[PDB]
C-alpha cells in the first residue's frame, strides 16, 4: 500500500496531514500498514503550464473508479485545484 | 510521458521553467509525441551523490534510435543552463490503470 | 545502480552524506562505487501506518538481497534514531541510459 501526491500546490502541514489521512481512509476501498506522501514540487508542469496540478500514484484495488473519484473530490476541495488538472495513476520488500 | 530532472544544482524558478520548457519542446520535436501531454519536473536534492561525490550532477528519468538525438539535445541544455560538466549527466529512459479528474 | 532513502527524519547535511557513503559501501561490498547514485529525500509529511512519526522507505534499483537489506536497516536505525519496525526496503529491477 502506497499513495504519493505530487504537486506544485503549497499547503500548510496541518492541511497536508488532513488530506493524506483522508486518502488513507479511502485507500475502506481495499489499514495500519500504508505509506502516503505529499511531495511539493513548485516547478512541476503539465500541458506546458506551471499552474496548479496534482499527480497521484497509487500502488497495490481492481473498485478503482470509486477510489479515483473519491480522491479527486478530496484534492479538488482541499487543494483548490481544477479537476481537469488532476491525474490519478494506479500501478497493480 | 514524464520527464524528471533530479539534481543538486539549485536554479531560480524563472530558469527552471525555461529549462523544462526547452526539454518538452525537445521531447516533442525529436519523438513526435504529442505536446502538452507531458509532465516535466525539476527536483532539487542538494545531498544527491554520484561516484561517491556530491558535486554538481543531473539524473534525468524519461518515462513512457531517435533516442540519442534526444539525449544529446537534452545534455546540451542542462550543461548550458545548469553550468554542469557533461561527464556528470546521466539520462535514463525508463519503463496499471489511468484517469483524468475531469471524468469525475 | 541507484539507492534512494525517503524519510521524514531530518538530518544535517554532514550526517546525510556520511549515511549515504556507508550505504554505497554496503551496496558495493555485498561492483565498485563509481557507477552509482544515492540520495536522501526529506519529506516531512511522509506517513506510514496512519502516522507521521519517524520512518524510512528505501528504493534500491539495479543490483542475497537480505545481506544488503539487513546491513542498511542497521545503518538507518543507528544514524537516524528510528525504530526498525518503521523501516521498509524495496528493490526494483525495472531500458537504457546515455554525456561523457
Ligand atoms: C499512457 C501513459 C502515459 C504516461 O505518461 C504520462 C504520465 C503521467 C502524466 C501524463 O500526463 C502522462 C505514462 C503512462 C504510464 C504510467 C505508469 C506506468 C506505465 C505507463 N501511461
Amino acid at each position: 500500500p502506497c499513495c504519493e501526491v505530487i504537486t506544485n500546490v503549497n499547503l500548510p502541514d496541518d492541511n497536508v496531514q488532513s488530506t493524506l489521512s483522508q486518502i488513507e481512509n479511502a485507500i475502506d476501498v481495499m489499514l495500519g500498514y500504508i505509506m502516503s506522501n505529499y511531495d511539493y514540487q513548485k516547478n512541476l508542469r503539465f500541458g506546458g503550464s506551471n499552474e496548479a496540478y496534482c499527480f497521484v500514484r497509487i500502488t497495490s484495488i481492481n473498485n478503482n473508479s470509486a477510489l479515483a473519484d473519491q480522491i479527486t473530490k478530496l484534492l479538488v476541495s482541499n487543494l483548490n485545484v481544477k479537476s481537469r488538472r488532476i491525474y490519478v495513476e494506479f500501478r497493480d520488500a
